[PDB]
């Protein structure tokens, strides 16, 4: 059975007075698991999870030369302190530095952005709105199952952009590594249109398998942001994917 | 003297654990009063105070036919419940309905928007960024002192746009009226660049004088938004402008 | 509750608001969206009285349309004659003249308009019985002109919709000058009147309540033997508006 | 000052009843630090640290097609349980799977192995001994300072192999990652020729700097192997490189 619902994971959302969805994909078995098949297939603004395709396109087009190229702060103080400095691709993805990616999107332009998202089969492929803000308050929407389909292509270097572009973005996605697992992932927090949601999408590399994941959860305030990773890890532990 | 600093108004900011400026202009005496000349001249994003020039331009170019024309809710559920309904110019200005004004700005377009703000001598006249979001996160900046200069021209029908455009916007600015005074004004809340500030700009019509006002204050959360009107009214009452 | 399709529905319960103040009169309401009227007294709702200072609305419109008044800033110099109402004994503009019901300013407008244009304009406006018989500068106080509360509403609806046979500008300036009350829940544009020259002495308040998604037109009059009860015009109207859930 | 001696670091060695050297290189400042200048320049058998150059050569010559290619266990039960199974480049590096790298070395051959170590300026460049064991019991010798020189070239993609080969080996070196730092490194344990020593070589990636490191310590028994990483992290902590 390709897709199975496991409502026992709702206890992790309940425990934290939260509502949301975790989707897992066992790459070896080609099987999916979620607490909520309906919500797994509901589309939301990608917010900063869009930094994964945006990075790939920026690299492929040479808007980003490499992961060391410096993107100057515009000197506007914003409310995430780590944003108010020069960045490279690694630090811009680590700290979700929106203004750096807004500059990439302007240099990419609407025609190339649209073509690339169609070829990626990325969400509804709709860039309507401002080319520098559409993933925040424009027409683009993606479901957790659609995030998994896209991430599997990236994992296997199967996107049409260069192998090099794909390797550099996976390096930039690096979030955690230890003796048991590697996590490559991207957070997002969509606030400009309801419902306000938190994302975490990516994969867990084990010695002998890869588990893809995409989660979103209701996030009425920034107070709950750490629950994005905390709830995913509680599900990964329950399923014995990580110790 | 054209400008005088009255630091006693700081008592009103301090009582509300707040920081900001109130600027008053006595039209009859051509004299200004502020608690803080320095902050009175600091330029900030106008945010929803931009709905005053945006309304004028939209009416002058016929983007808005009249104050009854209905602008249909686009069906995207947003944060402010009153935005999720149809609006005319009157209700759109009352509830600060951004999406309505974003549509006005797109129809106006960057060339006419830029030229109109130059004719108005409006703040730094800089519309850099997205034509539909520059007053939220683009290049435009205006100080409390510069808001007064603009509002005086609107009050006297001295802006280059039609008298009709000016009359309809002043109708739309109506905020409060009783047997003692009329307030025409517009709130704003700038959150996308630091420092987050609240605005209230407009004027008090008396039988035999007009007092222009422009106030802004630090607004780290939405909890303090009522302080924009409350602190301004404390100053107006101290100065015997209103009971 | 009320019935659909009905033109005018009587609600005698509002008489309680008059009786409380040892008074009697009529409130008429018109729901613009629903095209339905309500009154405590179907007979008095339709009784035609001298308009007295409510005439300042059409008088204002005609004076502006003909250029007798240039704009709402033009100063009308006090003629030097000390009258009973202190607020009349000073310079006025259209805004302050309408707020303080400054009869002498409007008498001067009426003489400049003159009988032929005043008559033509009231016919174009379908205003009350359209009769200006009497002194060109006092007919709305002691001449032949008569208007009911329902006819005040008819006229006011045309003004609200800029449908009177004068410039849009004239209509916008007069609606500005009618501004009486505003807050985050409602706006009232209205004009008071006090007919004292011909019995029975009555008080008026006519205008409308602007809501986000509707307009409620109103016209009230009440017996007013002395100026002591003039504040009851607004007070009783607000009791009715509160009862009908039009204002909180 | 090219190299500074900091003997206060010896406290990390004595607290662990151990003797050895840590060498750090601050890439931004082009300055080195060590607890023992003379041992920093002492050349030892590289043992499994040789897996870094061997991986690069194997990739560039196509012995390894990519990091997914499976290297079938030869069926020989060996002392380290994790070696008794199939491996790819990632797991062969993680578990230091000598037999996989011995097969790489036979496929590379003496002539190409020699030319590549000359091209890399690697240690004494001397491969004399068994083509499949010279890094364990042959003539090759490298100091901690020479490990850092070699690693700086790999970090900057300056070795005379392709950018792709360098990017794949740096992926395979991934050891630890969190919100504070990333460590790419390789352990070694030289037991075949006295003196028995342990290695750890690699670097710490920070947001704004890279700290290269090479440590070796006396290792009479396998009981102290965890001290390779533990003593290095005690130094990084003392220098405020990691929290
Ligand atoms: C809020 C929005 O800018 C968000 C996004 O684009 O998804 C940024 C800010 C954040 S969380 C900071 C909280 N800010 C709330 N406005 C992240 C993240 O953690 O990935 N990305
Ligand atoms: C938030 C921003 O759009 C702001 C503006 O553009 O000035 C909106 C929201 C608000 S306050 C509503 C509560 N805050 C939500 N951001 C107002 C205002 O009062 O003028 N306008
Ligand atoms: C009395 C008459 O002039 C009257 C009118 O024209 O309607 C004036 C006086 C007044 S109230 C003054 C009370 N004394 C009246 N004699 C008003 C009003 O309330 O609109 N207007
Ligand atoms: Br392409
Ligand atoms: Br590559
Ligand atoms: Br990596
Ligand atoms: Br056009
Ligand atoms: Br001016
Ligand atoms: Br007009
Ligand atoms: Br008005
Ligand atoms: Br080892």
């Amino acid at each position: 059975k390709e897709w199975q619902e496991n409502k026992s994971w709702n206890a992790h959302f309940t425990e934290h007075k939260s509502q949301g969805v975790v989707v897992l994909w066992n790459e070896n078995k080609q099987q999916g698991f979620t607490n909520n098949l309906k919500r797994a297939n509901q589309a939301f603004l990608p917010a900063s999870t869009f930094k994964i395709p945006n990075s790939l396109i920026a690299l492929d087009l040479g808007v980003v030369k490499d992961e060391h190229q410096v993107f100057k702060w515009d000197g506007q103080t914003r409310d995430i302190a780590t944003w108010n400095r020069d960045h490279n691709l690694i630090t811009a993805m680590k700290y979700s530095v929106v203004p750096v990616y807004q500059e990439f999107a302007r240099q990419i332009g609407e025609a190339r952005m649209s073509k690339m998202l169609h070829a990626f089969d990325y969400g509804n492929e709709d860039i309507s709105g401002n080319v520098d803000s559409f993933w925040l308050d424009g027409g683009i929407r993606i479901s957790a199952t659609e995030q998994i389909s896209f991430l599997r292509k990236l994992y296997h270097n199967k996107l049409h952009v260069s192998e090099r572009s794909q390797r550099i973005v996976k390096q930039a996605m690096l979030t955690e590594a230890n003796g048991d697992y590697i996590i490559r992932a991207k957070t997002g927090y969509s606030t400009r249109i309801e419902p306000k949601i938190g994302w975490w999408v990516g994969w867990v590399e084990l010695d002998d398998n890869v588990w893809f994941f995409a989660m979103n959860m209701d996030m009425p305030t920034s107070d709950g942001l750490g629950l994005r990773q905390a709830i995913t890890k509680e599900v990964l532990k329950q399923e014995k994917i990580i110790p």
